[PDB]
């Protein structure tokens, strides 16, 4: 049939999509700024569709309720049909690639460790040797899925202990996260990916520090319904965009170029 405007569902997480602070005085896609609205439109521009972004009504990245079976987020809206493609820092999992395709990933990522400033923590072993410091994961996401699944003795140790801490060690959003961390005075530290790590230890008040590596290898990737048409070009736009070296303008542009530092 005729052409129609591509529904980009997608989330509000700094800097991948954020409201412009002139946002009450704007319309449309130029409410949005970030890595992700500058991704939706080069994406758009190499695929030769028009789109209009818009922000996952219920807030949330996707996950499938154990008891109804049904999936939230923009995992959701693609399963149901309420949106065309999602562009945002989805991570490709097992469970997702069962119901929505994924591109190839846009962006590489790891599992990494946030403190405040002088944390005596160097390490996930660090962490799964001691008590004082708490340390949690986002409440919904890959990260606590890694520590359910290890084999490896200090990660077991490390999920064993965060399943049963009281109060809860997981949060509803990386905003809390960092809250809890910037607030709990070197009690708590947080683990979620390096992506976000990074981007904040850039960000005033210049108050937390990634420590370590990164505990595993891992990509976002950008989702359509399984079978859509739209898959196949979306794919190859992001394979072009990064043997061009447009996607590590973008990290640079989002990341280092902003940072607030030194
Ligand atoms: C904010 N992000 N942190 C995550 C984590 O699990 O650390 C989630 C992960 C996912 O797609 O589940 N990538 C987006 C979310
Ligand atoms: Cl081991």
């Amino acid at each position: 049939g005729a052409n129609k405007t591509v529904v980009v569902t997608t989330i509000l997480e700094s800097p991948y999509v954020m409201m412009k602070k002139n946002h009450e005085m704007l319309e449309g896609n130029e409410r949005y700024e970030g890595y992700c609205v500058d991704l939706a439109a080069e994406i758009a521009k190499h695929c030769g569709f028009k789109y209009k972004l818009t922000i996952v009504g219920d807030g949330k990245y996707g996950a499938r309720d154990a008891d109804t079976k049904i999936w939230n987020g923009m995992v959701g809206e693609l399963v149901y049909g309420k949106a065309d493609i999602a562009i945002a820092p989805l991570t490709i999992t097992l469970v997702r690639e069962e119901v929505i395709d994924f591109s190839k990933p846009f962006m590489s990522l790891g599992i990494s460790i946030m403190i405040k400033k002088g944390t005596p923590i160097e390490s996930a072993e660090d962490l799964s040797k001691q008590t004082e410091i708490a340390y949690g994961t986002l409440d919904s996401g890959s990260t606590k899925e890694f520590f359910r699944r290890s084999k490896i003795a200090v990660f077991d140790k490390m999920w064993t202990y965060m399943r049963s801490a009281e109060p809860s060690v997981f949060v509803r959003t990386t905003a809390e996260g960092v809250a809890r961390v910037r607030k709990s005075k070197g009690k708590y530290a947080y683990l979620l990916e390096s992506t976000m790590n990074e981007y904040i230890e850039q960000r005033k008040p210049c108050d937390t520090m990634k420590v370590g590596g990164n505990l595993d290898s891992k990509g976002y990737g950008i989702a359509t319904p399984k079978g859509s048409s739209l898959g196949n070009a979306v794919n190859l736009a992001v394979l072009k965009l990064n043997e061009q070296g447009l996607l590590d303008k973008l990290k640079n542009k989002w990341w280092y170029d902003k940072g607030e530092c030194g």
